[PDB]
């Protein structure tokens, strides 16, 4: 198409308003590298760990950006401190690959990441990843199933590009993304089922058996947090991952597994809470710490955040 | 890296038709479905940038027949099984599905193409009588999966081998040899929004996965709702993927002709039963080309730790 | 966009291979070549970011040998013909270039595959004699080009298609059916930094193209310098491709068994004349694989307009 | 390979050190996608004029790079002027594609272009592409043959960027570029041979009979332009394309396809004359002016250049 609309296109002109100097453009520029060459690794990922190819990537991207000084991953023990010749404004944590043990099995699996922005005046440290979702910049994520997409939420919007692999670019092709009120599925890994509190397993029979004559919900689980959650923005619904005997925390990590969905579903619509609280107001002390998450289409999680507190 | 020896699918096979004398009429069928499947992932990996399932039953239907080795083709999408001209007539029977989970799409969730053959058992003139041969008279089956990668998984004879698509040679590479699904697993998949509308063996089984009574771990839950993504997780990693018959679809909802049954030879091949819940799934006699029957699968000591209890309750 | 009825070669040569029965052995044959030159596109795209030659060199052997259709085989690259292994054994002979102009490629000037078969005329237990047949006993010549598009041009005898490949589905597709050269052109193509060497009646003919004495145009000089590319602009836009003798190559330079004479074949069959000079370059007794000989080609009134020349020089 | 150095990398990278806007590299990175999107568009443009996909292609990337205010192109009368909300201090002549009607004859092809910069302070005109190809900040082209290839030649040299098709990122693989001094290839259309003037039919044969008992030169013509000049670069040699009888003003123009190329060639050690004058150094009238080109290995060419004040 001649005048194709590029991710890189988009995120230069969305820049252009801020009266910026261009480094969310040379970042989220650089990122889609990594994201090209894992989605490749991935689709012959076969043909003869990888999250250690997909981390030294994402690392090297972002440090070659001149767009960043602190990186968080899933992957490593501390952060990383960008050297100096290279630092920019921007903190990014990230999850290289997502449920890399679904691999095996074909499972859509993701990247996922999250953009601070350095505020403070001294040496760039952790701390500066103990932010609370809620300041993030921009957010978003990448799914490498049928088709590698990457949904980038943004300051204005949610929005979904396509890697358009003729020619190595995302292009844009869901704009200003709204997630449904309500909707017919839930989502949650029901072999903990011993294992969850009250308010959850009401809320599962609350659905399964409907009280009202009506309908069940669906239930659907990929496994995968990230094929679950763009399913659950689009087709609309409810995905769960709460905190049980097994992991009384959450599994799922907060800073950059829970706060990028949490950020990408509220600036959608939807709403993403851990049951006693949002995700993205708790406020970070470890970089690598856990959360609750029940996140999806805003009058179903609210059905579930009554029941929290109806049986409080 | 570049490999001059390359187990191209066409060639692997060809160690399977030759050595056994049969024509290979087998490998230019197989090849044509390679380009039906091939199409299918180029476009659907740039599918919305640019229904489909409706375009890949008739890229499949057209690439079978010149494939000059077939005489009934019966699609989920079309009533009467296509019977062939006779100009481009072969022996074959290929019963399939273009576009398992076509809606899902959408949401990005893996969806793929089954397909199940036959070998006409008649002298005539062809008939969908051909084509309503049981599974137990399969003479190969397959599915195509359009996940993170193309994986083609071909049960014939020997056993069951799993193919990639190299997207640079264009060509299916071989993966995995002489295939076998585990014993027992750690997976139950179902989807329990029918919960309600379970016969109570389900119910009963589905409590003592979640609750060993013999306190083990409960069983995970898995369904990423699109049969093809269900059956691969479940041939490789194990696990028992049930879709019961519940009141909504009360004969089951997944049409044995082409869905249950291939899945069933493909399964069964790799060490599991693929069962209705009575039944094995591959002796029922095929009565309409879109007869639904229900099936339940995986590695056996899942399969069987519920048909026993499926036995203890009627 | 999405085209069900897409004519891949596996479909379009089996509508040449079953209408007159023979068993489509070729088809199987050709199948494999397709995987051989398929393969060494893609690594010719990375080549700069990865030898190759010999590399695909082993790679046509290997796959052609499963193609279950051949039973000799010359390369360039290999001195005795390669008779096949018994177990893997079928009726052809492939002649062929792995990587014509494999220096070029650094220069990225277009470089190719070419290939020539014949089918056995013995009883025996094979040999390179099975080999030697000359042009004219020729079943099927063609060659693969790695320009700006993967173009496989297939000559067989109702005449010569152009074949195209889909980077994304990864088939060739049939762009020209029965194809036919110009009868007369304005290009020749020639190195003529061979000057001094050439045989009197080539350079009267230089001079005839470059000052027309007749007062037309004079002739446009072409030379990309590797024989692929050269034959495919004469195939198409026409024109006389000149690779006469000379001294330091005195009969010639061009390998007869695989390069003049698939050319030829291919060339010939659309309407233009592959000739030494003295004789028809399809038509001289092949003594060794490696047997060179001179040749001039393309649409006929130009190598005829050389050809009276060459009869009124000696 | 996890540490790729793409051009886009390299570009940003050498811009770090003008302490510039970073345009250059907007520029630059926008000039990849039509690139690319036309790389495809070859590489199946026979499974079923583009010159004018290829033009509106690089028209619309160059305006959305907010780099440009004056683009002149082979396929459009005047120049072009861009719009004030995107309007950067860039200048590219370009030619989308050169020797197209080659393309049915699978002929290696290309896009050329060259970047001027905006020094003067009024309204954006055509006259600011009227500068002597010395001034360009930047040139280069890219090459459709067996594998897409852009030669990038910038203030510290050339280098060849060569098109990675899983990824559709260009990738760097010859640095610092430099040619041979003296080769063995001449390139000329021989068919003119009756309208060439006096120095060249001489050189011609000078080379063709050498008068001192050595080799003959070879002699390649790809009749692309792109090709030959490519295979000049990298092989060494030399390549003509002199003013005659049919065009005495030679046929290729100035700005877009002359300049670029010498440019490029004179950066890599070589020269590029008219036979009279430097290439470069010519002060452009028409942006659509054209000129005789002798560009390669220094010392054929100068060979040259003597034959042709040693014939004045
Ligand atoms: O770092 P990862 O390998 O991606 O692991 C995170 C994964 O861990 C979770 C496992 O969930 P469950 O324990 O319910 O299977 C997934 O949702 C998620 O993708
Ligand atoms: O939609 P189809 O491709 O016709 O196939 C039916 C699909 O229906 C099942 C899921 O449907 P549900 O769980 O809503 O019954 C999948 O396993 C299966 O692929
Ligand atoms: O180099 P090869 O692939 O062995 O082929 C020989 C090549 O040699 C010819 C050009 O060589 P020159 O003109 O230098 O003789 C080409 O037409 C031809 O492809
Ligand atoms: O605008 P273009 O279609 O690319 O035309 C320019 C072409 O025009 C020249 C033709 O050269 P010649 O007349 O010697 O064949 C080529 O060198 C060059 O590529
Ligand atoms: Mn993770
Ligand atoms: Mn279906
Ligand atoms: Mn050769
Ligand atoms: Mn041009």
């Amino acid at each position: 198409d001649t005048n194709i609309v590029t991710l890189t296109r988009f995120v230069m002109e969305q820049g252009r308003k801020a009266r910026g100097t261009g480094e969310m453009t040379q970042l989220l520029n650089s990122l889609c590298t990594a994201v090209k060459a894992i989605s490749t690794a991935v689709r012959k990922a076969g043909i003869a760990k990888l999250d250690v190819l997909s981390n030294d990537l994402v690392i090297n991207v972002l440090k070659s950006s001149f767009a960043t000084c602190v990186l968080v991953t899933e992957e490593d023990k501390n952060a990383i401190i960008v050297e100096p010749e290279k630092r920019g404004k921007y903190v990014v944590c990230f999850d290289p690959l997502d449920g890399s043990s679904n691999i095996d099995c074909l499972v859509s699996i993701g990247t996922i990441f999250g953009i601070y922005r350095k505020n403070s005046t001294d040496e760039p440290s952790e701390k500066d990843a103990l932010q609370p979702g809620r300041n993030l910049v921009a957010a978003g994520y990448a799914l490498y199933g049928s088709a590698t997409m990457l949904v980038l939420a943004m300051v204005n919007g949610v929005n979904c590009f396509m890697l358009d692999p003729a020619i190595g670019e995302f292009i844009l092709v869901d704009r200003n993304v709204k997630i449904k009120k309500k909707g017919s599925i839930y989502s949650i890994n029901e072999g903990y089922a011993k294992e969850f509190d009250p308010a959850i397993t009401e809320y599962i029979q609350r659905k399964k058996f409907p009280p009202d004559n009506s309908a069940p919900y669906g239930a659907r689980y990929v496994g995968s947090m990230v094929a679950d959650v763009h399913r659950t923005l689009v087709y609309g619904g409810i995905f769960m991952y709460p905190a049980n005997k097994k992991s009384p925390k959450g599994k799922l990590r907060l800073l950059y597994e829970c706060n990028p969905m949490a950020y990408v579903m509220e600036k959608a619509g939807g709403l993403a809470t851990t049951g006693k609280e949002a995700v993205l107001d708790i406020v970070p002390t470890d970089i690598h710490q856990r959360a609750p998450i029940i996140l999806g289409s805003p009058e179903d999680v609210t059905e579930l955040l009554e029941i929290y507190q109806k049986h409080a």
